């Protein structure tokens, strides 16, 4: 068939196009009448093509991966469309809309032009669905992350591979459920390994976890289609489609020409003559250089100008000849293209998009006959031509430095443009090349070039990536990975061309081959320090250097050289030298033709180049410099080499910068970041910063750079002063805008010395620049650096992100808390710098001076843990006391050392020992001595949190209620009138600090408070906890009491190992020998503690990343013992359960943590209330968090203690309530997000010690284990305070208003001098002398201390008087409460909430007003905010009548405002939001009664609507509503059925449905549809639950009735029914009603609190 024709110079080979052969089988194309949802994208077509026909069934129904092969222009993108359509249908409602946050789809294309054309096409075609298609482009992660918040994303393989390597977007990467790979034949190219890595890791994860993501490959007509088909896991019967060149819509005639190359130009000119003059067909030529396009076009046109052949090519129509040049030459800006009046065109992507679209539209209209172009036009257009001419096939690739043949994908995409199907009946594709290249391209176009792997050239690096991801931990996992690559599939079959060696004859699945290959790669990876490699165990772990080598594409050799060369004294010269030394440019040669220009270029550059002027290193150096300087280069190969160098520089310089940053070298790090910016913005630091603005005209830059005004003098100016300073009035308004948007930040810093060697710094960053999305986007990144006074070492570094929402708000400031070490010969100062990550000259630098800093007191040694004889239980002189400890014959080493002081002495005692040592038995020693006394006074045990008092009560009530004739052990409750009688009725009272506070406030009254003889303060360190200031207050008040009354009162305190136990001891007035402060290493079961650091800036990605390491920790450190994993939130608890279950699925052991057969557990599993918890427990994991029901918690506890399940995942919010024990404790998170400040706050050391204190189960070696996973920045912090004792400091100085409100409500404090003596009884006062700088004390003198206390009490009294809570008589200097601190202390609401409650009474308060004012209380601001819980709040807000004045969607105020209304409307809620609603309902009643009393204090009578709202929220109803909602099972439709019968109130309902009365008993029972039991419950409510009985000039009132509780099944716990007495309206009285009452009120409306519609008028 092929005709060979030999000529003078060239040898033509014509291959005839095979016949269409399109109707041997009558495969009628589908009608494309699909459902209504899958038709709108196919706008301009009614019939699918022949290719899409056989793919439509599998595409639209079958989910399996597939691969189609066809010629270019055949219709593959439409089968990819069909796959996207099956997915959109998957995410579509029956007839409703589509949830677009549930799924993502990724389209991978080889070049940028194709991704842009594809994003445009798919945007147009998918816009009616609301789907937003976007291109994954950024120079920054801040752009790519926001681009990952879209539905379908189009990207290149390199960008996708690099965003997956960073692992900082896994939270969204997991949401992809479909991937399309266009032009897979790239696998043959040197970039194929990127595709290999992508698909290998994706398919491996899918086959491990079972989470399906569809893979569809669209390749070209090629031989090895079955290889890549199996490599994509497609079914050869149902997923593999292959089509001949006859399935091409326009058959392609192929002639090959082979010829140093002037004959090529002559042949192109003669073919232009033949095809445009004789055949009159427009044609396009493809060349491989932007300048060579116009070079060849100019040659052809000049050759046509001579010999007078131009009139054959030229069109002579009066229209074309007159319109073409008029609309093109007069409107073109390209000087070299301006030669287009002769029908010629150039299109090489180095021209304006305006000129580009003009050329394209002109070629489409038929005005251009010869269009010469680059490969950029081949990819991503819709411009076909009859004749395409690939002029030349050799191109320069600066990677290898040698001339390389053209990529086989470019020639195919080019020849695809040959022959427009609608106009032409055939196309012509010609390839001009050299003779020797003829057999290469022929076989390529005639389906004979096979695809081979190039992974061997990039294996090592790629392997390292899989190791940095945590996907490859050992050689076996690496072999599993390498078993999914294309190299493996190409090794299995046809291994001869690969130098396998043939020694692996019996290698069944090439297992040993992959093992050997991965070991050989990991050896080189280990030598270069990119990885730790256990050569024998097979274990391997990535390093920080390997992480840098993976996140950026840096080669292993280059990273090795960077590690070898970089040192802290490095300058800009040596930095450029290290850059040019990189191995990416070693093939780039220095040529003789380059020297004449290289000498000049080196003369121009500013940085000295010391290498030999003729060495490649100097060439690469001067190339980078000259690119920075924006020098014009008249050299072709030189320009190509520079383009390559500068494309690599972006990653090379960032890798160098991160290396310097992680080595702690400050100067080199800042210099490397500045060089990064130099190459990114293409400017030197000595040029004008205005060069960073693209819209800034060059005139301004030149004027500025010819000036000497420093950059800082541009800021804080207006347009007139700006123009005056700049010397250009016209520039005034312009430049002032640009500078106004330059990233600018003001910083402040506060220093508190935690210890003598570690300071804590609070940095306050406030942005000071106008935001603009064109150059800022939505976020702006910064670096926070902390340096020595010498600028030598980096003491702290982190990233700091400005969000556009947070940077534009009124409350504009951000806070950042960190810790830095310090040496006792203190340095003069530290430095803090906030430096932009992309902008140049954007740095705010602040000194932190230490001349005023005073370090805390040295710590004294811990008390020696003496080696005593373990005292037997018989040392107790009672048999019943010894029976309290069954089967115990001794006590531990610390219980015997405190025994004499606690059991034989009534002195005050302090015991400080690690968690889990047994301090409860010390408290029991004290209690046993107390109860031995015949008097046996009352004892009071206090614990920081109700969880702890409950755990203690459940134990002591069953173990000690039988001693010495029986003791009454009680625990307090919320309100006062009941636990006040529990105090008198009991001998041992357990309480929380606040509960006992409300009782000890009434001392010198309520005689039963002084009689307390024993006071146990457990977990005393928690005085520095969440609400620890009230704890400090109550213990100091007990001391003050036992000072006022002279009766003896013992105090015994228990805490974890302290660093400052002297002050806590002397505080409770304990003697020196009674203060036991043991080392934090004396725990009876030692604790092997591992620490893992994580450099991951995205929180969900960090959690997902830690997921698998904790599985490894559990399976390797505690393989046959229970483990407990703590997690930052209850929301993340189920997520971590699922992640750990999937990690179990990764190995072929799904029930790894399940030991008992599931059938025994099945009952409890059925009884689990949460379906996710039941699914987890089904496979032996389970979890525990505050939203769980009591039954769920008890089931989880029964399952974990019995050993049926091995792991237990608990949120950090339940670590005090968790009555569990493990051999291994994992601390996954160290931070938790607090929605109040929009930031992550660190775990307080208190709860880390608490969580690790549950690792009490030992092993063979007699020790327990813990692991602590944290961000790197935090490691040295926690590590420190896990090897040393815990410093406890007071925060009473930060809550003095809320303490004085209670000390002034009672007349304890009555003046300023009356408050200093109160402060002297506190722990804060004793701490002021030991750590004065922590609290702001300047001089450590009695004068200074007393003056500081005076200033503090005066500013607290000022905050209170300015808030209108107390009268402050400044003359006498006294204070008094004014009818508002009473309410505050009675309901214990915050003082800031009290001041906020002043906004009422202005005009007056209404129902809709009070509903909004209550939820604004600060108590609800503590409620957690789960990220991305918006929308489910807006949907609820749209379904409630009363609206907010100004919505703030992420505000806890708006959250409470909406949830209260959802409670009124009985709207269902998800579990976590329902828990938040419960928490709100717990306090809304207290807040509402406080508001009632506040309104009653003045004249206004809006408080009545507040009482109505109280009864509303009790009954979950609205103000105006049918009371029948209170009746059980009365859905709104039943209320409608009742209203149809004439029922309006519960009274009228009770009067109806009575046999022989109102004869509707027949139809009413039938229409209500209620069962007999529902009617019985309704009768239960209506009979004796809903009330029925009703009732200075003084008044007298009576009331009677026909009792214990209130019927309100939608409210957690409600005190018995109360009543209001309301006669600018004055009188109020609040009393409970029982059976009968007679009360007379004196004045100068009978309302309820729990039921509606019962109101005397
Ligand atoms: N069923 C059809 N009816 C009409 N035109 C079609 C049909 N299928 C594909 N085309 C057109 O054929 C051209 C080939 O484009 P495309 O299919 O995206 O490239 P490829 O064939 O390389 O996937 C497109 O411009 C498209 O509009
Ligand atoms: N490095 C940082 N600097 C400042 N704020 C941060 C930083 N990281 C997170 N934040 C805060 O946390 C929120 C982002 O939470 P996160 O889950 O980490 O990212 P995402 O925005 O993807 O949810 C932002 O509102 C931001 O204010
Ligand atoms: N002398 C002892 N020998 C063995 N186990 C003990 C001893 N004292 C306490 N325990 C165990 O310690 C657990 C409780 O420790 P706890 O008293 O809470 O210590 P801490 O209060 O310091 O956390 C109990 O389960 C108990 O069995
Ligand atoms: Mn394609
Ligand atoms: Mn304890």
């Amino acid at each position: 068939g092929t005709t060979k024709r030999v000529f003078k110079g060239y040898e033509e080979i014509h291959v005839p196009p095979p016949k269409k052969r399109s109707d041997p089988t009558d495969q009628n194309i589908p009608v494309t009448e699909l459902p209504e949802w899958a038709r709108i994208p196919f706008n301009t077509t009614k019939t699918l093509n022949k290719i899409q026909s056989k793919c439509f069934p599998t595409a639209f129904l079958d989910d399996g991966n597939m691969l189609v092969c066809a010629p270019t222009g055949s219709g593959k993108t439409n089968v990819a469309m069909l796959t996207m359509l099956r997915e959109i249908g998957k995410n579509r409602n029956e007839k409703g809309e589509i949830d677009l946050d549930a799924f993502k789809i990724v389209y991978i294309a080889p070049l940028k032009a194709l991704v842009q054309e594809q994003v445009g096409n798919f945007g147009k075609r998918l816009e009616p669905y609301g789907i937003k298609v976007s291109e994954l482009t950024g120079d920054r992660q801040l752009t790519k992350q926001q681009i990952s918040e879209t539905q379908v994303i189009v990207t290149t393989p390199e960008k996708w591979d690099v965003i997956t390597r960073k692992a900082t977007d896994i939270s969204y990467t997991n949401l992809v459920r479909l991937i399309i790979i266009d032009e897979i034949h790239l696998l043959h190219d040197d970039r194929g390994p990127v595709l290999e890595s992508i698909v290998s890791r994706t398919i491996r994860r899918t086959e491990q976890t079972g989470e399906p993501v569809r893979i569809i490959g669209l390749s070209a007509t090629l031989p090895n289609y079955r290889d890549v088909a199996s490599f994509l896991r497609v079914d050869f019967e149902k997923g593999l489609f292959y089509f001949d060149g006859s399935y091409r819509p326009c058959p392609l005639r192929q002639e090959f020409i082979g010829v140093q190359l002037k004959t090529m130009n002559d042949i192109t000119y003669q073919k232009v003559l033949e095809h445009v003059g004789q055949n009159r067909n427009q044609m396009l030529i493809f060349v491989h250089s932007r300048k060579e396009t116009a070079k060849t076009a100019k040659y052809i046109r000049d050759k046509a100008l001579e010999m007078d052949t131009i009139n054959q090519i030229l069109k002579h129509d009066a229209g074309t000849r007159e319109v073409l040049q008029e609309a093109a030459s007069s409107v073109n800006n390209t000087d070299l293209k301006d030669l287009l009046p002769y029908g010629f065109g150039i299109h090489h992507a180095g021209m304006s998009r305006a000129d580009r679209t003009d050329v394209e539209d002109l070629f489409a209209s038929g005005h251009i006959q010869v269009l010469v172009c680059t490969a950029t036009l081949a990819w991503g257009v819709n411009l076909p031509a009859h004749t395409v001419i690939i002029k030349g096939t050799q191109v320069y690739s600066p990677e290898k430095g040698s001339w390389v043949e053209l990529s086989p994908q470019d020639v195919l995409q080019m020849l695809g443009r040959a022959g427009r199907p609608q106009y032409d009946t055939y196309g012509e594709g010609i390839i001009i090349t050299t003779q020797g290249e003829i057999p290469y391209y022929l076989s390529l176009l005639n389906q004979q070039l096979p695809i081979e792997s190039q992974l061997v050239s990039k294996l090592v690096d790629s392997l390292n990536a899989e190791i940095v991801l945590g996907n490859v931990r050992n050689r076996d996992e690496g072999v599993e990975w390498l078993g999914y690559t294309y190299l493996f599939v190409r090794m299995l079959r046809s291994p001869g061309l690969y130098s396998v060696g043939a020694e692996y004859e019996d290698d069944v699945a090439l297992e040993q081959k992959r093992v050997d290959l991965i070991h050989s790669a990991a050896m080189v990876l280990k030598k270069s320090n990119l990885i730790k490699y256990d050569e024998k165990t097979g274990k391997m772990q990535a390093t920080e250097l390997g992480r840098i080598a993976s996140h950026y594409y840096i080669s292993h050799e280059s990273m090795d050289t960077y590690n070898k060369l970089i040192h802290p004294a490095m300058n800009d010269v040596e930095l450029f030298r290290v850059f040019a030394q990189s191995g990416e440019f070693k093939y780039i040669p220095v040529r003789q033709e380059e020297k004449l220009e290289l000498a000049k270029l080196l003369a121009r550059v500013p940085i000295p180049v010391k290498e030999s002027i003729e060495e490649p290193t100097a060439k690469i150096n001067v190339l980078l410099q000259a690119y920075i300087s924006r020098l014009k280069l008249e050299g072709l190969a030189l320009m190509a080499d520079m383009v390559y160098v500068t494309q690599s520089a972006g990653r090379i310089l960032r890798a160098i910068f991160e290396i310097c940053l992680k080595k702690g070298w400050a100067s080199v790090a800042k210099l490397a970041l500045n060089m990064c910016k130099m190459a990114e913005k293409r400017m030197w630091p000595t040029m004008s910063p205005l060069r960073q603005y693209p819209t800034c005209p060059a005139e301004i830059i030149k004027k500025a750079e010819r000036m000497d005004v420093p950059w800082s003098s541009y800021f804080d100016l207006d347009p007139p002063r700006m123009g005056e300073l700049l010397g250009m009035p016209k520039a005034g308004k312009t430049v002032c805008a640009l500078v106004s948007k330059f990233p600018r930040v003001e910083i402040q810093g506060n220093v508190q010395p935690m210890t003598r060697s570690m300071l804590r710094i609070e940095l306050t960053i406030t942005p000071n620049f106008q935001w603009d999305v064109e150059l800022h986007g939505v976020t702006e990144s910064f670096w926070i650096l902390v340096e020595d006074c010498d600028g030598e070492e980096i003491l702290f570094h982190d990233v700091f992100i400005l969000r556009k929402d947070l940077a534009e708000a009124e409350e504009n400031e951000h806070t950042v808390e960190f810790t830095v070490p310090i040496s006792e010969p203190m340095p003069p100062n530290y430095f803090i710098s906030v430096i932009s990550d992309r902008w140049m000259h954007s740095e705010t630098r602040m000194p932190v001076s230490f001349q005023k800093l005073i370090l805390p007191e040295r710590f004294p040694p811990h008390t020696e843990l003496l080696d005593l004889q373990p005292l037997p239980v018989s040392a107790l002189k009672a048999k019943d006391y010894a029976a309290l400890y069954p089967n115990w014959q001794q006590f531990n080493k610390i219980q015997t050392q405190t025994f004499n002081s606690l059991y034989n002495t009534d002195n005050n005692v302090l015991v400080a020992a690690p968690t889990g040592s047994g301090k409860t038995v010390c408290a029991e020693f004290a209690l046993l001595r107390h109860w031995a006394k015949k008097d046996a006074g009352r004892a009071v045990y206090i614990a920081p949190f109700q969880e702890l008092v409950d755990l203690r009560f459940q134990d002591w009530q069953k173990r000690l209620s039988h001693l010495r004739g029986g003791k009454e052990i009680v625990k307090l409750t919320g309100e006062t009138t009941t636990d006040l009688k529990l105090l008198e009725q009991g001998d041992l009272i357990l309480a929380t600090p606040l509960q006992w506070d409300v009782l000890s406030r009434q001392w010198k009254r309520r005689k039963n408070v002084q009689t307390v003889e024993l006071f146990i303060a457990d977990d005393l360190h928690m005085l520095g906890g969440q609400m620890g200031y009230i704890y400090e207050i109550v213990v100091s008040r007990m001391h003050f009491i036992r000072t006022q009354t002279e009766l003896p009162m013992r105090i015994v305190g228990l805490s974890v190992s302290l660093a400052n136990a002297r002050d806590i001891g002397e505080w409770i007035d304990a003697k020196k020998h009674d203060i036991y402060n043991f080392s934090p290493h004396v725990r009876p079961v030692p604790l092997e503690l591992h620490i893992q650091s994580y450099t991951i800036p995205h929180f969900p990605s960090l959690m997902l990343a830690m997921a698998k390491p904790t599985y490894l920790a559990i399976t390797q450190l505690s393989p046959d013992q229970p483990a407990i994993v703590f997690v930052p939130s209850r929301k993340q608890t189920r997520a971590t359960a699922r992640d750990l279950l999937t990690a179990c699925l990764a190995d072929d052991d799904e029930d790894r943590f399940l030991h008992v057969e599931v059938d025994q557990i099945r009952k409890l599993l059925d009884h689990v209330q949460e379906e996710a918890l039941a699914e987890a427990l089904s496979h032996g994991v389970g979890y525990y968090h505050e939203a769980l029901s009591q039954s769920d918690k008890r089931i989880v506890k029964h399952l974990y203690n019995n050993g049926a399940i091995q792991v237990l995942i608990a949120s950090r919010d339940v670590c005090w309530e968790l009555d569990f024990t493990a051999h291994l404790v994992v601390v996954m998170g160290t931070q938790f997000f607090e929605g109040k400040e929009h930031r992550y706050i660190d775990y307080p050391l208190s709860e880390v010690l608490q969580m690790f204190g549950k690792a009490l189960q030992p092993s063979k070696d007699g020790r327990s284990r813990g692991v602590l996973m944290l961000p790197a920045v935090k490691r040295e912090y926690y590590k420190k305070f896990l090897n040393e004792a815990l410093p406890v400091e007071s925060h009473l100085h930060n809550f003095l208003p809320d303490a004085f409100v209670t000390e002034i409500s009672t007349k304890m404090i009555e003046s300023g001098e009356d408050a200093i003596n109160w402060a002297t009884f506190t722990y804060f006062y004793r701490r002021l002398l030991a750590n004065p700088s922590y609290y702001g004390l300047q001089d450590p003198t009695h004068d200074g201390l007393s003056q500081y206390l005076s200033d503090l009490v005066e500013t607290t009294l000022k905050q209170l008087s300015d808030a209108r809570i107390i009268e402050m008589d400044e003359d006498e200097g006294t204070v008094a409460p004014l009818n508002a601190a009473m309410i505050a202390a009675y309901y214990n609401i915050s003082y800031m909430t009290m001041e906020m409650f002043l906004l009422s009474l202005s005009h007056k308060s209404k129902l809709r007003t009070i509903l909004e004012i209550v939820t604004a209380a600060t108590e609800f601001e503590s409620i957690q905010t789960r990220r991305h819980e918006e929308g489910i709040l807006k949907r609820i807000y749209d379904h409630v009548p009363v609206k907010m004045n100004n919505p703030v969607w992420d505000s806890a105020h708006f959250k409470a405002f909406v949830l209260v209304q959802a409670h009124f409307s009985r709207m269902n809620l998800p579990i976590d939001l329902a828990k938040d609603q419960e928490v709100i309902l717990q306090k809304i009643l207290s807040l509402l009664s406080a508001i009632v009393d506040i309104l009653s204090s003045e004249g206004h009578l809006n408080a009545l609507n507040a009482m109505e709202m109280s009864q509303m929220v009790v009954q979950a109803m609205w103000d105006r509503d049918s009371p029948l909602k209170q009746i059980p099972n009365f859905t709104p439709e039943v209320v409608k059925v009742a209203n149809k019968y004439g029922i309006n109130d519960i009274f009228d309902f009770m009067e109806q449905m009575n046999p022989e009365e109102n004869p509707n008993y027949a139809s009413l029972v039938k229409d209500l549809g209620l069962t007999q039991a529902q009617l019985a419950q309704a009768a239960n409510f209506t009979n004796n639950k809903y009330p029925d009985i009703t009732l200075p000039a003084y008044l007298k009132i009576h009331i009677e009735r026909e009792d214990p509780t209130v019927h309100a099944p939608f409210y957690p716990g409600k005190k018995s029914e109360n009543w209001w007495l309301v006669v600018t309206l004055l009188a109020i009285k609040r009393v409970t009603v029982g059976k009968e009452l007679n009360v007379k009120l004196e004045f100068v409306f009978l309302m309820s609190d729990s039921y509606v519609g019962v109101d005397q008028d």
